[PDB]
């Protein structure tokens, strides 16, 4: 069930952003800039062929605001890494300005009564994880939830920075590893006009506004 | 992030219905009522003060339905069971028809960073269940996540019926109780004329349609 208390990001970190899908309907992003949210990923596409029904018109409005914006993909245990990078280079354009790539690792459906072998997700990942470097030219954030972070991130991937899902708890990383993103709700509280109680997660980048603006630079 | 894909109950339950609260906007109960939910627990009272600004208006409405209708408390750590249980009476009325109460346990806010005692939960959640059994002379439902299970309600509460929150695997509990209801995703998804994707809980019953309409009773 639903609380009305909020879990609030620590005040130490100041850098706001949002992530959002076609699940948050039509999103004013002028008012989110209103916020100081200064971030966005949107959800573009999700295994090897689905593409997300607002991505498009998100895109192009996010990217219209001063907002830092980025895309993610929603990973697929069930196709190929490479299937699936292609399937985010078609649809996510190069912007020198952009935010990295996101690969968005957690369970679905009936997944986790089964779950994958930890040889087969770091097959496939490591494959979309270089595509995606090489093709954006900029480290990729992989975004976990804990158990999807134990079970396949942890003591893993070098190569990218992690995004994690703390919404109940201050964000910590079971092998000590430093995280770049912290989510900490999925209900995030909003004000300004149409300002209500909204499903929409918000996160916070690590560090401050200079190392921001250069973050993927 | 999101996936597109839904998880499922099992085929075995044909008996489904919803749990609401504010945040679930302006819900058309009869519109639920044509997709064959077969029940709603509507969040009435939070920790010993607070009433959702939309129990009043959904009580009323889910009530001119067919659908067996009750309501829930969602418990706070910080307030005693007694005032608690004194809140959610005074805001909810006895009907013979409505559905057993139900109390909420889970995690909120910052509370997970400093778990609350086992005792001290045993303590104030067994004076309300003491109350709202008296009270409405029905056997009080417990709802939990699996976390808040395995740490407060696991070797414990046989008096009650068990609510389990489940939505990426089936469901089962960590002592081998059986539960009564199971809460298996929290986007559940809806046809119909406003029909859409929405942020809205979808449960199951344990049993048949004449053990749904005796249940309680
Ligand atoms: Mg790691
Ligand atoms: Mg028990």
């Amino acid at each position: 069930g639903s609380s009305h208390h909020h879990h609030h990001h620590m005040d130490r970190y100041e850098i706001k952003g949002v992530d959002v899908a076609s699940y948050q309907g039509d999103i004013d992003w002028r008012e989110l800039e209103k916020q100081n949210m200064k971030f966005a990923f949107i959800k573009a596409t999700e295994g090897s062929a689905f593409v997300d029904k607002y991505f498009s018109k998100n895109w192009t409005n996010a990217n219209k605001t001063s907002m830092r914006v980025g895309a993610y993909h929603f990973f697929s245990f069930d196709s190929k890494g490479e299937t699936q990078a292609e399937q985010f280079i078609r649809n996510v354009p190069k912007y020198k300005q952009a935010l990295p790539p996101v690969i968005d690792v957690e369970f679905y459906a009936n997944k986790k009564d089964n779950p994958p072998k930890r040889e087969d997700v770091t097959k496939e990942l490591s494959v979309m994880i270089e595509m995606l470097e090489k093709h954006y030219g900029k480290k990729v954030i992989l975004y976990a939830t804990q158990e999807a972070y134990d079970l396949y991130i942890k003591d893993a991937y070098p190569q990218c920075d992690i995004w994690i899902r703390s919404v109940l708890t201050k964000p910590s990383l079971s092998d000590e590893r430093k995280w770049t993103f912290w989510q900490y709700t999925n209900r995030g509280k909003l004000s300004g006009y149409n300002g209500k109680e909204k499903y929409i997660d918000l996160n916070v980048f690590y560090g401050n506004e200079e190392e921001f603006e250069n973050y993927g630079m």
